[PDB]
């Protein structure tokens, strides 16, 4: 009738609290900048904290759909959370907007899922190609022991070995409270040319702290990976050991576009911190909802919304992006960046751009 509800399910507490914080903030910023009304509907955002626990995600999604009667569910800080909600999204015909989780297969788990974040494969193929072409011969991998870490590993390995690289060791660490010290100790003794590192948003600072504590910034071992470890939400808290880390990713707070300059300044002014790649996922996720509603002339049923979302394209602070009409997954530039100091702060400075990269996990 007059209102349209978005059930926002994100980790506000626990290990992935920094992801939920950014997504909640970015959506608040979006509404502050665009208003809360579209095609005669007042948008209400209902926040629920699942603490990145899939059992909570499922119960909260049921409550939002059945009790609160939401038109869309959104967020999903980790892959298991997105997967937990998928059956309910399908049964209730409610779009599920994935603003964080990055495992390739997620969009295949419900015809109502649409993603505005990334897949690990998008970034992992690019850094794999780059490492091989740049004389890196022997690499040890460290990856979070769950779905997106496995994607990161597989796609990096594929491209890096195809280019003549060799993986010397593969090490996996738990999602919950990882201890990086053992892998890092191994590195100090084994001295590969580089370490490829995937850890989720929120953990890169801890990784870099143990890296610097074990003295590895003086070892000549390069750090490479997808951009998650060099999370812009965390870059400000890191020391000089992070200088020179090379990552591929879809977003940098240093992206030089007019829209990004405006977004970063607005976010900093409102929240007092730099947005990271999770904030952008949220910003674009809510934009997608607004634009869909506009396109349907305010029709709020799931089928109408999904139909409008497919093939949608717009400029994001990260660059031009679109929803693939075939897969419902995000198509976006992937940049390669080097951590450099500008005006006293560390930034992921983009030096390479690959245009409109479709998820390699579905191509
Ligand atoms: C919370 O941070 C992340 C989560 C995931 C996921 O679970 O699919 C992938 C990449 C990330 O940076």
């Amino acid at each position: 009738e007059d209102t349209f509800k978005v059930g926002l399910i994100v980790p506000m507490t626990g290990g992935q609290a920094s992801t939920g914080k950014q997504i909640d903030n970015a959506i608040k910023l979006y509404i502050k900048k665009h208003g809360d009304t579209v095609a005669g509907k007042k948008i209400e955002v209902i926040l629920k904290d699942d603490a990145a626990i899939p059992d909570n995600t499922k119960r909260l999604a049921q409550e939002l759909i059945v009790n609160d009667k939401v038109n869309v569910i959104a967020g999903f800080g980790i892959t298991p959370a997105a997967l937990a909600a998928a059956p309910l999204a399908t049964q209730a015909k409610v779009p599920e907007i994935v603003m964080a989780a990055g495992t390739s297969i997620i969009t295949e788990r419900s015809p109502y899922i649409v993603r505005t974040s990334f897949t690990l494969a998008q970034s992992s193929i690019i850094i794999g190609d780059w490492a091989a072409k740049n004389g890196i011969k022997k690499v040890a991998t460290l990856t979070s022991d769950y779905a997106p870490g496995n994607d990161a590993l597989a796609f990096f390995k594929e491209r890096f070995t195809a280019g003549g690289g060799e993986i010397v060791e593969e090490i996996k660490v738990p999602l919950a409270n990882p201890d990086f010290a053992p892998f890092l100790q191994r590195m100090k003794d084994a001295k590969p040319d580089a370490m490829f590192v995937f850890v989720p948003a929120g953990q890169g600072g801890n990784f870099m702290k143990q890296f610097a504590e074990r003295g590895l910034d003086k070892s000549g071992i390069k750090v490479i990976g997808p951009g998650d470890v060099m999370d812009d939400d965390l870059l400000n808290s890191m020391g000089d050991a992070a200088l020179g880390v090379v990552t591929a990713h879809m977003y940098s707070a240093a992206h030089p576009s007019a829209m990004n300059k405006e977004f970063v300044a607005a976010y900093k002014k409102e929240f007092g911190q730099r947005p990271g790649f999770m904030a952008v996922g949220g910003y674009d996720g809510i934009h997608l909802v607004f634009e869909a509603l506009k396109k349907t002339g305010g029709k709020a049923d799931g089928d109408s919304l999904i139909a409008a979302m497919k093939g949608m394209k717009w400029e994001s602070p990260r660059g031009p992006i679109s929803i693939d009409p075939e897969t419902r997954d995000i198509v976006q530039n992937i940049y390669i960046r080097k951590v450099e100091k500008v005006d006293g702060e560390l930034y992921n400075i983009e030096f390479a751009k690959f245009d409109a990269v479709k998820d390699p996990g579905k191509t």
